[PDB]
């Protein structure tokens, strides 16, 4: 996260972070917890992962300092890639996690609401990334997560900020005109909560964007209220 500041613990109990053992246990994506057994984040988070078996998800988590050899996480059981993603610049990139055992909710970890289909229409004044990621463009992952407010811009206005992208109604895009917060790297798969009407919302999953916190370059998140349908589908047994 770009231009952002430390999150209080708890304020995001459905971000986790994803870890990979190979080579060595490391910080590789975040997710949100979006039910018991399911973590949703981004597909193109799992280039070159081969197995499910190197892969922790850590809960309750605020600096990474917590984790260590020591420390409790899920396993993996599956992962569900949409069968349309071909790359994040491509929109479909989205993903779940089933785990291997159920996340137990608590205050420090508890599941996102998904967007509502009428929800569609909804003006998200309050919506805010959050991650691990690079603070820079040349950075490295973060130990504390960290936040960012960031206002939504219209499709037909991101399409102007990449007019070498095509920016489908199944994206959806945040940043300020003249840069400064943005997601980063690192923070792929993560969550863009937005507050609205006292509830928090899964609108976007961070995706992409030409370099970070750029002016005239807003960050692209896969639009989740377009997956609504495809999530049901794979989240039952
Ligand atoms: C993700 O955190 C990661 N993806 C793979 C490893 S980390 C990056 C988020 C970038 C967010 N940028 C922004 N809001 N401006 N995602 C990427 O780096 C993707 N590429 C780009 N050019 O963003 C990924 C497809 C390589």
């Amino acid at each position: 996260i770009v231009g952002g500041t430390a999150s209080v613990r708890g304020e995001w109990p459905w971000q986790v972070t994803l870890h990979t053992t190979s080579p060595t246990q490391r910080h590789l994506c975040g997710g949100s917890i979006i039910g018991n057994q399911w973590i949703l984040t981004a597909a193109h988070c799992f280039y070159g992962v081969e197995s499910p078996k190197i892969l922790r998800v850590y809960s309750g988590i605020l600096n990474q300092a917590e984790i260590a050899e020591d420390t409790s996480f899920f396993g993996v059981q599956e992962i569900i890639i949409h069968d349309q993603y071909k790359m994040a610049e491509s929109g479909y990139d989205i993903a779940l996690l089933k785990l291997e055992t159920t996340v137990n909710y608590a205050d420090s970890q508890r599941p996102i609401s998904l967007p509502s289909k009428g929800d569609r229409n909804v003006i998200y004044t309050d919506c805010w990334v959050t991650g691990w990621g690079y603070r820079k463009l040349r950075d490295k992952i973060q130990n504390t997560l960290q936040k960012a407010k960031i206002p939504l811009v219209t499709n037909e206005e991101c399409q102007k900020r990449y007019r070498g992208h095509k920016i489908t109604h199944k994206m959806i895009c945040a940043g300020y005109r003249e840069g400064g917060k943005d997601a980063c790297k690192g923070d792929s798969g993560g969550p863009l909560s937005c507050k609205h009407n006292e509830v928090w919302h899964l609108v976007g999953i961070t995706s992409w964007g030409e370099g970070c916190a750029q002016r005239e370059r807003p960050g692209v998140y896969t639009n989740v209220v377009e997956y609504v349908d495809w999530i049901l589908e794979k989240t039952q047994a």
